[PDB]
C-alpha cells in the first residue's frame, strides 16, 4: 500500500504545516501537524477542557463506531518549545492520503497548553519519530508509520515541504519526479528516539564550504533551523545590522536586508537554503526588525534541522531495519 497527502502552511510565514487526517467511522477529518520530532498522535477532542478549545476541529470518539477506549491508558507530553498536552487514549481507524491503519492509538486531549488553544489551525499532532518516544502509559503505543510499515510497498515516508506553498507527505514510495539530481543517504542514530544524523558542514552565501560534523535531528515539527552558536554567528555576520537580541529571543535583522543563502552538507552533497527562506518577518506588527530563521541551539541541547532546512529538500525517512535519511535538491 501507499498514501499521499498534501501538507499546507498554516500562515504566511510557514510557521507549521497541516495535513488532513481521517479518524473514525464515519470519518472525522482533522488537520494535524506531522512531527518527525515526536511520537504521539494526539487530537483536540470532545474531552478537551472547553475553555481550552478556540476554533479547532475536535474528534468525538462517541460518534465513531470503530472507536474503543484503551482502558487505563493515559498520555502526557511536553515539547521543546514549552507547550504541552495530556489526556486518555482510544484506538480507531486512521487514514492519511488513502493509507489506512486500523487500531491506531488516538490520544484524546483533556488538557492543552495555551499555545495550542491560541492556534486555531492545528487540530493535533501526528508523530513520526521512533515509537520509543511515545508517551502512552502503562502500555507504550506505536506511531502511525510504525503501524503502517509492514503494509507499505517500501518502509519509507517522504517530506516535501513547500516554501510559502503546499507540499506533500508520501508513505510507502519515493516519487522520483519530485526532486532533481540524486538522493544522498546518510546514517541515522535512533538512540534518542529521533531521526538523528550528522551533517558534513556548511557554507554562508557564496562563501567557502566549512567541513565540520554537525549532529542534529530532522524535525518537521520545528519551524526554524537551530545550529551551534559558532555557525549561526558566522551566518548573521554577513547581514548588515543583524544582532542577537536577548529581549526578542534570538537573532533579528533589518527588514530592509537581503539575506544570503545557507548551505548544509549531506555527505558529499549540498542542500542550499535560499536567503528568503530565512526571513520570518517583523518581530511585531509594523516593526522594521525582522526575526531570523537560523537561530542558536545553545539553549536546546541538540541541533534541529527544522522546516527552514527541510523545505529546501526532498527528504526520505527510510524506516528499514537500519533506518537512514535521504536528501535531494528539488
Amino acid at each position: 500500500s501507499t498514501g499521499s497527502a498534501t501538507t499546507t502552511p498554516i500562515d504566511s510565514l510557514d510557521d507549521a504545516y497541516i495535513t488532513p487526517v481521517q479518524i473514525g467511522t464515519p470519518a472525522q477529518t482533522l488537520n494535524l501537524d506531522f512531527d518527525t520530532g515526536s511520537s504521539d498522535l494526539w487530537v483536540f477532542s470532545s474531552e478537551t477542557t472547553a475553555s481550552e478549545v478556540d476554533g479547532q476541529t475536535i474528534y468525538t470518539p462517541s460518534k465513531s463506531t470503530t472507536a474503543k477506549l484503551l482502558s487505563g491508558a493515559t498520555w502526557s507530553i511536553s515539547y521543546g518549545d514549552g507547550s504541552s498536552s495530556s489526556g486518555d487514549v482510544y484506538t480507531d481507524t486512521v487514514s492519511v492520503g488513502g493509507l489506512t491503519v486500523t487500531g491506531q492509538a488516538v490520544e484524546s486531549a483533556k488538557k492543552v497548553s495555551s499555545s495550542f488553544t491560541e492556534d486555531s489551525t492545528i487540530d493535533g499532532l501526528l508523530g513520526l519519530a521512533f515509537s520509543t518516544l511515545n508517551t502512552v502509559s502503562p502500555t507504550q503505543q506505536k506511531t502511525f508509520f510504525d503501524n503502517a510499515k509492514a503494509s507499505l510497498d517500501s518502509p519509507v515516508f517522504t517530506a516535501d515541504l513547500g516554501y510559502h506553498a503546499p507540499g506533500t507527505y508520501n508513505f510507502g514510495f519515493i516519487d522520483t519526479t519530485a526532486y532533481t539530481g540524486s538522493i544522498t543517504y546518510t546514517a541515522v542514530s535512533t538512540k534518542q528516539g529521533f531521526w538523528e544524523w550528522t551533517s558534513t558542514g556548511y557554507a554562508v552565501g557564496s562563501g567557502t564550504f566549512k567541513s565540520t560534523s554537525i549532529d542534529g535531528i530532522a524535525d518537521t515539527g520545528t519551524t526554524l533551523l537551530y545550529l551551534p552558536a559558532t555557525v549561526v554567528s558566522a551566518y548573521w555576520a554577513q547581514v548588515s545590522g543583524a544582532k542577537s537580541s536577548s529581549s526578542v529571543g534570538g537573532y533579528v535583522f533589518p527588514c530592509s536586508a537581503t539575506l544570503p543563502s545557507f548551505t548544509f552538507g549531506v555527505g558529499s552533497a549540498r542542500i542550499v537554503i535560499p536567503g528568503d527562506y530565512i526571513d520570518f518577518g517583523p518581530i511585531s506588527t509594523g516593526s522594521s526588525s525582522c526575526f531570523g530563521g537560523i537561530q542558536s541551539s545553545a539553549g536546546i541541547g541538540i541541533n534541529i534541522f527544522g522546516d527552514v532546512a527541510l523545505k529546501a529538500a526532498f527528504v526520505v525517512f527510510n524506516g528499514a531495519t537500519t533506518p537512514t535519511l535521504g536528501f535531494a535538491s528539488k
